[PDB]
C-alpha cells in the first residue's frame, strides 16, 4: 500500500527500475477496512484508459516516474463498461460517455446516448439523488459543459444526451419536454436536483428560456438566481464563496461550452512521426488565469462540502482527455491527464487527513491513443514527442478515417483508497461501482 | 465470491450486470499471505494486454461472461514494461519479447532483442538458474519454438535473440559463438541449462550440428540424446513419461517451428467490418490431434515437477496470442487466448489444492488489437465477429502499414494468487516481478 512508486534508481542497473521498496502484504492488509465511508470522491478521467495513463506518465514524469495522484491509489482492478443495444437488449461492446455514466450512477446498463434511464426508457435514481435524500452534501464538478453526459448523468433522466436545454428537448426528447408534461431538459433537471456544489462550463444553455412551468419566459440563468443559486463565473468569485448548502447552493459556469485545455500542441498527422519534428508541449495561451483549474474547483468543492456533518458525495471529471483523444492531439490529451492528476492529489490529501473518505479514480471507457515505436509507419495519425526522459515517444491514433478518433472497448483500470476500497479489486463491472458506493455510504 | 465474476442475471435490469456478489474486504484480507511460496507458476500471454483479454472474453464467453482461469486471480495491478535504448541508456517506450522477458527473469532492464544480458552486454543469472542452484525443479513450457525470446530468456544469455543455433550465432553473436570461446547459441545454452522439463516447438534448429565443443559434428538433437534427455514428439509419448529430473531431463519438441494455432479465421482487411460479413471462428483443421495443447503440457509439467520435495518453478507461455495479433487474425488471436485460459485453470486447480503455490498471469507487453464500434470506418485492418452473445464485435489493427501489426507500450494487467500475491497490486514494474518471485521462493 505504498505511496511512492517511482523507479528506485539507475534504470540500467539490476533493481534500478523497481518501483517496490519491499513486501506489500502487511501494508496492503493494513489498508483493508470495511468500516463505513463518510465521504466519497469519485474522479473520472473521461476516456482515460491504461494507455492514456501510460502515455501521460511517460511524457510528464518519464517512464520510470510516477503520478503522485493517479498512480498513488493502493487497491487496483480492471472493469468492464460495455453498453446495450436499445432494440435487442444485447451488449454493445463500445459505450459512449452517457451509457457508462448512467451505469455507475444508477447501477443499470443502458444504451448509448441514454442519461439516467434504462433501455425501456424508465428512470432510475442516481447515487447523488440518494445521497441528497439521506442528508449528505453533494457536488458535481467537470471541465466540460455541465450538460455533458458525465456530470449530467447524476442529475438528469432523458432518453437522449442531446437534450441540453428547452429547445433541443422539445425536438429530441418530447417525452421529457416540460411543455409536454415531462421532467424537462438536462439543464432544467440539473436546477431541480439542486446539488450543493456544481461547477463547470456550459453557460450558453442557461440563456435558454423555459417554455412552461413556474418559470416560463425566464432564462434558465434568471431561474437559477430566482431559486437561490449563487452564481460565480471565475476563480476569484469562486474563492470568495464561504458556504454552499440547500439554502444557498453554488453553481459555477466558467465557460460557454467546455473549459479550455491546459496545453497546446499540433494535431497528429499521417506519417507525422516520420515527416514532422518531435514536439514539446507548451501552455495554452487561450486559457486565462481567471478560469479555475480542475484542482482548484476540486479543492473549493471539498472545502464547502466537508462542512456537512453527515458527509458528502463528490464527483469530479477531467473531460477533455477524451475530447483531445477524439481530436488526435497528444499535448491536449496529456495536459488534461496532468490536470486530473493534480485534482486527484487534492482528493488524496483530504482523504488521508480525514480518514473516512473513499477515493476512486477511473475512466468511463477506453479510447484511441496508442504508444508505438519511433519508426512506426502507421495508417492513421501519429506524432513524435520529446518526453521528460529526453527520449522520443510516438503516439498513434489509428481507428478512424473520419474527423474524430473512436472510443475502444477494452476493460480498464479502476483504483481506490479508503473504506470499502477492496471492492475495486479483481475484475468487476462499471455497475458494481454504483453498488460499492451505495454500500460504503450505507445508503438505503 | 472471488472465484465467480460473471454478470449476476439480466444485464438489462438493475444489478443484473454486476460481477460482485458481496463485499470483498474480508475475502481479500484472507487471501493476503506473506508465508513462503513452495512453488511458482508464471503464465505469460505474449502480447496479451487488457484489450486482448476483453476481446477474447466478449467473443468466447460474452461481455458479461468471465474466464474461469484468466479472470479468477484475486489480486490485480498494472505494470510497466518499457525497455532501454542500447546506446543512450534512455527508456525505449515499446519493448519486444526479448527485452521484456529478460526484465522479469533477471531483474534488470535491457535493450530490445537482448536475452539475459544488460545494455553493457553483461550476463545476469535468471530466476530458473537460481531455482536450479537452490535445489528446486524447473520447467519451461511454451507454444512457440523453444528458441523464441520468452522461453529462451530463462536459459540463455546472448546479445541478439536471432542467435538460434550455431550458424546464426557465428554471424550475429560472434562473442557468444562456441567456436570463439562463448557459451554458444540459444539452443546450446538451453541444452546446457538442463531444466527438468522443457516443452515446446522449434525442432528445426535441433537439426543443426555443433561447430565446436565436446559434441561437434553431431546435430543438437543427437547431443540432447547423448546427454541423457528423454525426447518426446507427441501427446502419446509425452503422456507416458514417468519422471523428469536432472538425470533424465525431459525435452519435448512438438513442431518444427511454432506449434499450430487452435482456431482458424480469415485475416482482418481494409474496411472488413463494412464490406465483409461477420465471421465465426472454427477449429483449425490442420492441427493434428497428436500435438498437445498448452493445458496438457502445463498439466504434465506440474505432475513431473511437483515430485520434487523442495519445490519448483515453472514458466508457461501462450506465444501465439502475439503472433496472431501481428498477423491481424482475430480468430487466431482469440483462440490462443482461450488456449491460455485452460492452462491457467490447470495451474489454479493445482494451486488451490496444494496451498503454497504462487500463480501469476500477465503479458510481456501490449499489442495492436482494439475493439471498436460495428460501424467504424478505420484506416487499418478490421473484421466483424459473431460473439457468444449473438452480437457483432469489431476488431481493429491500426498501427502498422507493414505486414505485421506492432506492439504498444501501455501498462497492462498483472494478476496473482497465492503466497506473496500482494506484490502484484498497484503500479509495479516488470523488473519487480523478478524480485517478487526470488523473494516468494527465498532465493539467493
Ligand atoms: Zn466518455
Ligand atoms: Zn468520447
Ligand atoms: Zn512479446
Ligand atoms: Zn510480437
Amino acid at each position: 500500500v505504498l505511496e511512492n512508486r517511482a523507479a528506485q534508481g539507475n534504470i540500467t542497473a539490476p533493481g534500478g527500475a523497481r518501483r517496490l521498496t519491499g513486501d506489500q502484504t502487511a501494508a496492503l492488509r493494513n489498508s483493508l477496512s470495511d468500516k463505513p465511508a463518510k465521504n466519497i470522491i469519485l474522479l473520472i478521467g473521461d476516456g482515460m484508459g491504461d494507455s492514456e495513463i501510460t502515455a501521460a506518465r511517460n511524457y510528464a514524469e518519464g517512464a520510470g516516474g510516477f503520478f503522485k495522484g493517479i498512480d498513488a491509489l493502493p487497491l487496483t482492478g480492471q472493469y468492464t463498461h460495455y453498453a446495450l443495444n436499445k432494440k435487442t437488449g444485447k451488449p454493445d461492446y463500445v459505450t459512449d460517455s452517457a451509457a457508462s455514466a448512467t451505469a455507475w450512477s444508477t447501477g443499470v446498463k443502458t444504451y448509448n446516448g441514454a442519461l439516467g434511464v434504462d433501455i425501456h426508457e424508465k428512470d432510475h435514481p442516481t447515487i447523488l439523488e440518494m445521497a441528497k435524500a439521506a442528508g449528505l452534501a453533494t457536488g458535481n464538478v467537470s471541465t466540460a459543459e455541465l450538460q455533458h453526459a458525465t456530470p449530467a448523468a447524476l442529475v438528469a433522466h432523458v432518453t437522449s444526451r442531446k437534450c441540453y436545454g428547452p429547445s433541443a428537448t422539445s425536438q429530441k426528447c418530447p417525452g421529457n419536454a416540460l411543455e409536454k408534461g415531462g421532467k424537462g431538459s438536462i439543464t432544467e433537471q440539473l436546477l431541480n436536483a439542486r446539488a450543493d456544489v456544481t461547477l463547470g462550463g456550459g453557460a450558453k444553455t442557461f440563456a435558454e428560456t423555459a417554455t412552461a412551468g413556474e418559470w416560463q419566459g425566464k432564462t434558465l440563468r434568471e431561474e437559477a438566481e430566482a431559486r437561490g443559486y449563487q452564481l460565480v463565473s471565475d476563480a476569484a468569485s469562486l474563492n470568495s464563496v464561504t458556504e454552499a448548502n440547500q439554502q444557498k447552493p453554488l453553481l459555477g459556469l466558467f465557460a460557454d461550452g467546455n473549459m479550455p485545455v491546459r496545453w497546446l500542441g499540433p494535431k497528429a498527422t499521417y506519417h507525422g512521426n516520420i515527416d514532422k519534428p518531435a514536439v514539446t508541449c507548451t501552455p495554452n495561451p487561450q486559457r486565462n488565469d481567471s478560469v479555475p483549474t480542475l484542482a482548484q474547483m476540486t479543492d473549493k468543492a471539498i472545502e464547502l462540502l466537508s462542512k456537512n456533518e453527515k458527509g458528502f458525495f463528490l464527483q469530479v471529471e477531467g473531460a477533455s482527455i477524451d475530447k483531445q483523444n477524439h481530436a488526435a492531439n497528444p499535448c491536449g490529451q496529456i495536459g488534461e491527464t496532468v490536470d486530473l492528476d493534480e485534482a486527484v492529489q487534492r482528493a488524496l490529501e483530504f482523504a488521508k487527513k480525514e480518514g473516512n473518505t473513499l477515493v476512486i479514480v477511473t475512466a468511463d471507457h477506453a479510447h484511441a491513443s496508442q504508444i508505438v515505436a519511433p519508426d512506426t509507419k502507421a495508417p492513421g495519425l501519429t506524432q513524435a514527442l520529446n518526453t521528460k526522459d529526453g527520449a522520443v515517444m510516438v503516439m498513434s491514433y489509428g481507428n478512424s478515417e473520419e474527423d474524430s478518433q473512436e472510443h475502444t472497448g477494452s476493460q480498464l483500470r479502476i483504483a481506490a483508497y479508503g473504506p470499502h476500497a477492496a471492492n475495486v479489486v479483481g475484475l468487476t463491472d462499471q455497475t458494481d461501482l454504483f453498488y460499492t458506493m451505495k454500500a460504503a455510504l450505507g445508503l438505503k
